């Protein structure tokens, strides 16, 4: 199924596509939510246009904002399927991205796959506003426009300045790439050294020497990189990089490979630094050279980039459960608060990971810091780094955590490392997100989105079942407004039938939002008040009706079944009738020969399923009042009427739509037995 497409269960959407582009399994695997459930239980030119072009990052909605604001210059192509002006550009955009590899990031957004997110071209860089490109579509044009947004210093060097640049290099820890030009000869072009300046901004100084002007200087030897401390003289010549190429890319690659690695820290140095500052740390034991750009680009987020040799002090690493070379970002509290980067070690993605992580509140958990016997609310994500859905969840959790600061604590647990711990929470799939709150444990089953995770947390925070006090019972229930109704569960934690009821009580309540207020009263904690209210058995279910001329404070449910459907049905049963009871004559006159929309319940009094649906039908009648009228035909009293309406069994529901233009009624069967569903279905049909 994975290997039917010929990929691994570690495959990205991109690789699923590139492999698909050669069915069923694809539809399952492409869609993140259908891939979830499986994991534990035109094509030539219009599909995955940029899949095979690896210097183009195709961007989705969830990651877009973090990616383009991660710090590199970004140039994004917003396109569409079908749009032949998007097809027109694809070959150019591939070239263009190849041409500027190392200078800026090239991205593609498929507005076909998400218009929500959206033949257009834009430029993005952290801390500007986006700028919309308007020129023609050529490579050389797009290059230039990118260039006018790239910070580049090229400095012309006299003999005096060359020597001083050279001598002050070492103290500055920034070397010089210098081209040497005399006529009759070829040297780097002015646009080239500008491009090199951009590619190596913050890493190397770019300059040039006019060898006609600087005669003596140039007879000490064409482009040369000088590591800081290197010079043209005999003593140091041997570490100068001497190059002949006229091509920016080629020169750049030599330089980037050649640049020093990150500052190495001793154990002492690291503990000192981690205590209060933000650090990106490369752990190794005894990488794309592009990562060396990390230092420049995280400058303004005050994150310093460093590396650490685990082998020089293995205890620092083993306490962090770092067993393999890894990248961590620390957010300023020793080793308490850090996250480990998962996924491919690309500059833009490490950039986004680092800024998002230090600005959020996700903790890396292990056995000791695992919130065990901590009853304060916790949100824990159990995951495995190899899991594409697990990796996608992590940023959404960072987002959610910034909104939850001081409300609940967020952490991740790497099950690949802490298998024991994952086994003891019965984690059967990656990721599994769980809220811990007062001895209770709730598992999230929604879409991996900050929005939806937050919705789910807010719903735990204000549950559908209002947990009542003797005081909130008096304010909320006793003194309810006249048209409010309440259902209350008087329970004890030590009652079996109570423990059985609670989950049914909760499912019922969620269903009744906006219709019936639902509460519960712990008679263990509030004994004398439960005695006051004359509660004799646990559990005891009471309905507090609309206040009216009747003398009944409440009703006790005494029915045999205490499942959610039975209770929903019992409660909805007290609410007012809004349908009318039709006879054969009123049915013909008002529905068949009428000028309005009707919904009609054809039922029989002896019918269990008729009785069970009756309160549901009255809810429908109430909801739709003003747009559609509701009727009931008793098929027992009137079998003749029911037969002519084609009623086989009970209950049946029919929809009647009046179309004024045709002076006629259209008749339709409804198979849903859910008020909300029927209502939508009806409104949906009334405008068409």
């Amino acid at each position: 199924f994975y290997s039917l497409l010929g990929v691994s269960k570690t495959a990205s959407s991109r690789e699923i596509r590139q492999a698909f582009k050669k069915n069923r399994a694809y539809e399952v695997l492409k869609d993140e939510d259908l891939r979830k459930k499986y994991d534990k239980y035109y094509y030539r030119y219009d599909f995955g246009i940029y899949d095979d072009d690896p210097e183009i990052i195709t961007l989705e909605r969830r990651e877009f904002d973090a990616a383009v604001n991660s710090g590199e210059l970004w140039f994004v192509n917003f396109y569409s399927p079908g749009s032949s002006h998007s097809h027109d550009l694809a070959p150019t955009w591939r070239e263009f991205a190849k041409e500027v590899d190392g200078l800026l990031r090239i991205g593609a957004v498929n507005c076909g796959d998400d218009r929500m997110l959206c033949p257009s071209l834009f430029i993005f860089r952290s801390g500007m506003a986006a700028v919309k490109y308007n020129g023609d579509r050529s490579k050389e044009s797009l290059v230039a426009f990118a260039m006018q947004h790239v910070r580049s210093t090229v400095t012309e060097l006299s003999t005096g300045n060359f020597v001083n640049a050279i001598e002050t290099a070492f103290a500055a820890g920034v070397g010089w790439l210098i081209t040497f030009c005399s006529k009759g000869e070829d040297c780097l072009t002015s646009q080239t050294r500008l491009r090199l300046s951009g590619m190596l901004d913050g890493l190397v100084n770019v300059g040039w020497v006019d060898c006609d002007a600087q005669d003596s200087l140039c007879k000490s030897l064409t482009t040369a990189y000088f590591p800081p401390g290197a010079t043209l003289n005999d003593r140091e010549k041997s570490s100068v990089l001497f190059l002949n190429s006229l091509d920016a890319k080629e020169i750049y690659m030599e330089i980037i490979h050649n640049l020093p690695d990150f500052e190495l820290l001793s154990a002492n140095q690291l503990e000192d630094r981690l205590a209060h500052h933000r650090w990106l740390v490369f752990f190794h034991f005894g990488n794309d050279p592009e990562l060396k750009k990390l230092k420049t680009l995280l400058k303004n987020e005050h994150i310093q980039v460093v590396r650490f040799d685990c082998s020089s002090a293995p205890g620092i690493c083993s306490d962090l459960y770092v067993f393999q070379p890894s990248l961590a970002v620390f957010k300023g509290q020793g080793t308490k608060e850090y996250e480990i980067h998962h996924g491919k070690k690309i500059l833009y993605d490490i950039l986004a990971f680092a800024k998002e992580s230090v600005n959020s509140h996700v903790t890396t958990l292990g056995p000791q810091n695992f919130p065990a016997s901590d009853k304060e609310p916790w949100l824990v994500d159990f995951f495995a780094p190899w899991s594409p859905p697990s990796r996608a969840l992590l940023p959404e959790l960072r987002k959610a955590s910034t909104l939850l600061y001081g409300q609940l604590k967020v952490g991740t647990l790497d099950c690949t490392i802490h298998e024991g711990l994952c086994n003891m929470y019965n984690i059967q799939a990656y990721p599994t997100t769980v809220v811990f709150n007062q001895s209770s444990i709730h598992e999230y089953e929604g879409h991996h989105s900050a929005e939806q995770i937050l919705e789910f947390i807010e719903d735990l925070r204000n549950p559908s079942v209002v947990s009542l006090t003797p005081s909130t019972f008096n304010e909320l229930v006793k003194q309810r407004k006249h048209d409010e109704v309440w259902m209350v569960d008087f329970y004890s934690p030590w009652s079996h039938p109570s423990q059985v009821l609670m989950p049914e009580w909760k499912r019922m309540a969620r269903t009744l939002t906006g219709l019936i207020n639902v509460g519960s009263v712990d008679c263990g904690q509030y004994h004398s008040f439960c005695t006051q209210e004359n509660v004799q058995r646990y559990p005891e279910i009471r309905f507090y009706p609309q206040k009216s001329s009747k003398a009944y404070q409440y009703h006790s449910y005494n029915g045999w079944n205490r499942d959610a459907y039975s209770l929903r049905s019992w409660g909805l049963g007290f609410l007012p009738q809004a349908s009318i009871d039709l006879t054969p004559q009123t049915f013909n006159e008002k529905v068949l020969q009428g000028k309005t929309h009707w919904v009609v319940d054809f039922y029989a009094p002896w019918s269990g399923p008729s009785q069970n649906f009756a309160p549901e039908f009255e809810l429908l009648a109430r909801m739709i009042k003003g747009k559609v009228r509701a009727g009931k035909v008793d098929c027992q009293a009137y079998p003749q009427t029911c037969q002519k309406a084609g009623i086989k069994a009970y209950p049946s529901v029919k929809l009647y739509q009046y179309e004024r233009a045709k002076k006629s009624i259209w008749e339709e069967q409804i198979n849903s037995r859910d008020a909300k569903t029927i209502a939508a279905l009806i409104y949906g049909k009334l405008e068409t």
